[PDB]
């Protein structure tokens, strides 16, 4: 019933992500020279590093917060593949795989430990 637990629990899944190679495209900010119409198709541009370092700075709340901006991560991914001829598509869906499978128990906690709280 720790409510703060989910903190530390998202850094370290964050630590498994940075080391797993199917994160390599999403790592740091997409690169608007490399991919000049990012913007006409991407409203909000996410990616890990921004993700770590909001939650660092202490600008997350709960997990949910941080799960919806990876999420947003690999929706971009999706609206930005041209089609399944795409490696990087392919690594966000192994990518998301792996957070979904990780990331469950953090939100299961964290709203349980919250509930316990306001019981
Ligand atoms: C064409 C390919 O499927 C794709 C999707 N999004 N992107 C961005 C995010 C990672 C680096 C560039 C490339």
């Amino acid at each position: 019933y720790d409510i703060q637990a989910w903190k530390k629990q998202c850094e370290e899944l964050l630590n498994l992500i940075f080391q797993c190679e199917d994160s390599e495209p999403f790592r740091q900010p997409v690169d608007l020279l490399e991919y000049p119409d990012y913007r006409d198709i991407i409203d909000t541009p996410m990616d890990f590093a921004t993700v770590r370092e909001t939650l660092e700075a202490g600008n997350y709340e709960s997990p949910m917060e941080l799960c919806k901006d990876v999420r947003l991560i690999f929706s971009n991914s999706k609206a930005y593949t041209p089609s399944k001829r795409s490696r990087i598509y392919s690594m966000s869906l192994r990518l998301s795989a792996f957070f979904e499978e990780h990331i469950s128990s953090v939100l299961s906690d964290y709203k349980s430990a919250l509930r316990f709280h306001k019981r």
